[PDB]
């Protein structure tokens, strides 16, 4: 509350560490369904069903241009990529399995880097 603060967590390396994690996600072999925006002209149903499209390139541009106010808003967009994937793809498909694998990979890096 006013004039009463928890001790200050050092957040000065967060930008660089989020960038490193994003690089590791970009370079994973199962990243291919997530590197670019889904083409809304060529994939029937996507536009209407997926209210907030997200992909790694869009995350990378937001990161580089100071559009993440903190590391939680960054984690929300990453998770949004996998949540969208689960909404549109069967678990037993290549893309469905890719999503589950990438989410697991992300969550471990996140915990090891920050928790």
């Amino acid at each position: 509350s006013m004039s009463v603060k928890k001790p200050k967590r050092d957040d000065s390396k967060d930008l660089a560490l989020c960038s490193m994690i994003l690089t590791e996600m970009e370079t994973h072999e199962d990243a291919w369904p997530f590197l670019l925006p889904v083409n809304l002209k060529l994939v029937p149903g996507y536009k209407k069903v997926i209210k907030k499209p997200m992909d790694f390139s869009t995350i990378r541009e937001k990161l580089s241009s100071g559009q993440y106010p903190n590391l939680e808003t960054f984690a929300l967009d990453v998770r949004l990529v996998f949540d969208n994937c689960e909404t549109f793809n069967e678990d037993d498909s290549d893309i469905g399995r890719a999503g589950h694998n990438m989410r697991k990979y992300f969550e471990k890096k996140w915990t090891d880097t920050f928790k």
